[PDB]
């Protein structure tokens, strides 16, 4: 029974899973290539099913989670089938790089132009840029190292980290130090997933262990088991 602040309503029951790699973006490594064809090939599918995925959340996030949310989502499904985009992908393959790092080289480079500006609304986006690139890296590692259903523990929680998580799998999340007004804490009421922050925890300690996280009241439960079978002994006596 850990006290915390209730940021997205829900309540789950699942694994903890602490992700304490680092992001897909920093991973990603200058590789060559001698298959020009496969690797524009496999960047108009990932594009594809990415504009796609942006396509169905903002047509669900215009029904009572976010409005806005539901516009940005509209922008960046508008721009991640934009072909100049693919455009400046298809450049860096050429060059004789795969997939990978083509979406690494053009994505950095734009984020690092957006946040030179001094454009207040435009300088902060450019941590969603690197989001995108992440969601991109995403669908191209889809040709399963997270439980079947998993609640995210983490210390801090953004967007880059929602970005290489599954949906489907997580069905929960718990942050330690967070904010419940950030960007993050906006997308997970967006898409429904219960969530805790300012929680005292450690994340290295809740990994491969069961929790229930009430985004309700802002209450977590550490190993739920031992307590159930002690209330159904206790009435057992009674």
């Amino acid at each position: 029974r850990i006290r915390a602040l209730p940021a997205a309503p829900g309540v789950a029951i699942a694994e903890g899973w602490q992700d304490a790699t680092l992001p897909l973006m920093e991973q990603v490594y200058q590789a060559s290539t001698l298959d020009p064809a496969l690797e524009r090939e496999r960047l108009t599918g990932a594009l594809e099913e990415a504009a796609n995925e942006f396509r169905r959340y903002s047509k669900r996030f215009a029904a009572g989670a976010q409005k806005e949310t539901a516009a940005i989502f509209d922008l960046y499904s508008h721009l991640l089938s934009d072909t100049r985009l693919r455009r400046e992908l298809f450049a860096e393959v050429d060059k004789g790089s795969v997939a990978e790092w083509a979406v690494k080289t053009v994505i950095e480079k734009f984020a690092e132009q957006f946040a030179a500006l001094s454009d207040n609304y435009l300088k902060e986006r450019a941590g969603d840029l690197r989001a995108l690139g992440q969601r991109l890296l995403f669908h191209l590692d889809d040709a399963n190292a997270w439980p079947e259903r998993f609640i995210l523990v983490a210390d801090e929680l953004s967007a880059t980290t929602l970005a290489e998580l599954p949906q489907d799998r997580l069905v929960g999340v718990v942050v330690r130090d967070g904010a419940a007004n950030s960007q993050a804490a906006i997308m997970v009421r967006a898409l429904g997933i219960p969530t805790v922050m300012g929680a005292d925890i450690q994340p290295s300690v809740l990994h491969r262990r069961t929790l229930i996280v009430d985004g309700y009241r802002g209450e977590l439960l550490v190993d739920p088991e031992p307590v159930l079978l002690q209330e159904y002994q206790r009435l057992i006596s009674e």
